[PDB]
Parts: structure tokens; sequence; C-alpha cells
């Protein structure tokens, strides 16, 4: 079983114990670990963080320890505009020098493969990512003649159906990538005001529309659409997402004014790392939804959305049940990484779990 967990660059500039460095990452909990973010200049990948080459370098040193470990790094991500994408990936110009700038940064910096975050192509964008991805593989396969281990390619794509319909052709580019992560936890959309949970493992006995909206109809979507389950990696979060209540109604459906306060370390209105969200339910009432096997808490008017270690071994035992490649979680950097927290003087809570499910078969 694969587990994949990323890392992100900007999560060195927190405060306090909120800072994380690849050095706290233990080399055996993960069997790859993507390091979240390059950029694009001139065509070509490139670093994004002022310190990016000394951290790749602390990240791969990770390696020493642990020689089966792979590591990634990632393009795109939500702070790069997917029309920068969509501009590179069109002109078949463009795209060939983005290409072959690829396998000598990954080679310098020591990373085994790359991992494409186009986060959300359009509907005029499909056949261009299918060029992206066919040919980057060409030419991943044709470096490795050289002699060296073949570079690794993966992708991180929606979870939802119509954002799927609309920029993917699955099939296509799933007998290129290595590995697809599903970005199952992104269901509840930021458009509207209602309460409600972004990372629901199930449908729910309980309200007719946006049946798309979990992660057993996303899974199901894919297999269907073509991709192979031993290629299928399902995302798993480790942060919370939040809301202010806008009313004194707790329950499913209730009113919402707008994004929950930030976090003492996180500082990012609507999210909470797991780390915040142990310290938050100090005071709390916590609730779990049974149709979707998720829980959320609320304090004065704060609601929050998120997985504990019981939701999250759930969604990986159905994981192993559907018999796909493995899950991915979003963020080793929100995870209690320093164990420190969540009661539990346990480090990565939440993504041991997850081991634990995937290690027991
Ligand atoms: C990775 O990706 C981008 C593309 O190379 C980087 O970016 C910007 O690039 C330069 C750097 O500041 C900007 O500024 C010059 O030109 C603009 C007009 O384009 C002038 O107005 C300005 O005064 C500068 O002379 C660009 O505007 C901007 N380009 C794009 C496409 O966004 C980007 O910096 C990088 N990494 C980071 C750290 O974000």
């Amino acid at each position: 079983y694969k587990l994949i967990c990323y890392y992100t660059s900007w999560s060195q500039y927190r405060e306090g114990d909120g800072s994380c460095f690849p050095d706290a990452i233990d080399p055996f909990l993960c069997t790859h670990v993507i390091y979240s973010f390059a950029n694009i200049s001139n065509n070509e990948i490139d670093t994004w963080e002022w310190n990016d080459v000394t951290l790749y370098d602390t990240l791969n040193t990770l390696k020493n320890r642990n020689p089966k470990l792979k590591t990634l790094l990632s393009v795109g991500g939500w702070n790069f505009g997917p029309e920068r994408f969509s501009k590179i990936a069109s002109k078949t110009q463009s795209r060939r020098t983005f290409i072959k700038s690829v396998p000598p940064f990954l080679r310098t910096h020591g990373f085994d493969g790359l991992d494409l975050a186009w986060l959300y192509p359009g509907r005029r964008d499909k056949r261009h990512l299918t060029a992206l991805v066919k040919e980057m593989k060409a030419e991943f396969a044709r470096e490795a003649q050289a002699g060296t281990e073949r570079l690794l390619l993966s992708a991180a794509v929606s979870a939802g159906k119509i954002a799927i319909d609309r920029g993917y052709d699955i099939a296509q580019i799933s007998r290129h990538l290595d590995f697809i992560s599903l970005l199952t936890y992104d269901f509840h959309g930021a458009w509207r005001q209602t309460v409600g949970h972004h990372s629901p493992l199930f449908r729910g006995n309980s309200d007719a529309s946006s049946r798309f909206s979990n992660a057993d109809y996303a899974v199901s979507y894919m297999l269907r659409l073509g991709a192979p389950a031993n290629k299928l990696v399902m995302g798993i979060p480790t942060f919370g997402r939040s809301f202010t209540l806008a009313s004194s109604k707790t329950d499913g459906g209730a009113p919402i004014s707008g994004p929950g306060i930030p976090g003492r370390f996180t500082k990012e209105k609507g999210i909470l790392a797991y780390y915040e969200i142990c310290d938050f339910l100090h005071g709390a009432t916590t609730h779990r939804f049974r149709d979707q096997q998720v829980p959320y808490a609320t304090k004065g008017n704060q609601w929050v959305a998120y997985d504990d270690q019981e939701s999250v071994k759930n969604k990986a035992r159905y994981l192993k049940n559907r018999q796909l490649a493995g899950a991915m979680v979003w963020a080793l950097d929100l995870d209690d990484f320093r164990g420190t927290f969540c009661g539990q003087n346990l480090t990565f809570p939440l993504t041991s779990a997850v081991k634990d499910v995937l290690a027991r078969v």
C-alpha cells in the first residue's frame, strides 16, 4: 500500500510550534513525500521560496535513513493561476520547453518524480492536459535510457463529478500516470451560506441533491471512467474547515455568516490545523454524522468540520476494501507533527492512524 504525504513550503513561517521543516518528518511514516509547490518561470520549472534549495536538500536527506522513501516535487497549487497552466499547455512550444526543463531540475535536487497540481483545468483544457501528461511521461521514459531509475509522474485530480467531466480525460491520462491522488476533501462548496462537512465518506440517507459530493461516489465514478484501482489514491485531510454561525442553530443546514476565525498558528479564516482543532475541542460539543461517518464541533458561534483518528481509519478501511493503491494525506505540517497538542504523546496521530489500517493487511 502507498502512503503519499504532502509537505508545504510555507509552513516554515508559522510562529512557535506551528513552524515545520522537513526535519520533523518521520522517514518511515510515508512511502512518498511530496514537496509542495515548485513554480514556473520562462516556461521552466523553478523554485518558489528563497530557501527551497536548502529545504529540498533537507527533505531528500531523509532518504539516507530510509532508502526506500521516494520524494516528488509538485508544480502548481492554489496560489498558481490555472490560466498560467492553461497558457503553458496549449502552445506546444512552451509545453515542450517546460517538459525538457524538469528532469535536470529534479535530478539536481534529488527528487524521484514530479507531481502535477494543475488546480482545476477547464472545459477548453482537457485536450492539452492529456498532451502534457503524454509528453512528460515520454520524456521521462527517454531520460531513463541514460541508465538511471525512471522518474515518477503523478497528478492531483479533483473529486467533483462536474469538475471531472469538464477538464479530465481520466481514461487517457490514467495509463501514463504512476498514481492519481483524489482530492476527496473539497466537497462542501465555499460558494454558499450553509453549515456542512467538506470530506464526507458516504452520501448519507438525509439529503437528495448533491449525492456526488462524497468520497464514495468520487471513487466509484473514477473507477467507472476507467482509472485502475491500483493507480488511485484517496486523499485524506489532516485539517478542518471552520464556519461562523449566523444563528444559535448548530445542526445540519444551519445558517452561516462567514468563515470561522483564524487559528493561533495557521492564521487563515476558515481553516484549522488538526493540532489547532485538538485545542479547540476543549469546552466544545462534539457531534458525528452517522450516515457520512465524519465529525464536527461547535463552541460559541464557531462550527468546525474535521477528521479524527476514527473517521480517518474508517476512510482507510474503505480505501482497502475497494482495493485502491493507497492513501494521500494533505499536509503533514497540519497534523500534530510535534505530538504535543493532541493529548496522546503520539507524533503524527492522524497520519499514523491511516498507516495502521494500511499496515494490518
Ligand atoms: C514564479 O512564476 C512567475 C513567472 O516567472 C514569477 O512571477 C512575476 O514575474 C515578475 C517578477 O516580479 C513580475 O514583474 C515584472 O514584470 C511586470 C510585468 O509583468 C512589471 O510590472 C514589474 O514591475 C516587473 O518588471 C511579473 O509581473 C510576474 N509575472 C507573472 C506571470 O505573474 C513568480 O514570481 C514566481 N515565484 C513567486 C515567488 O511567486
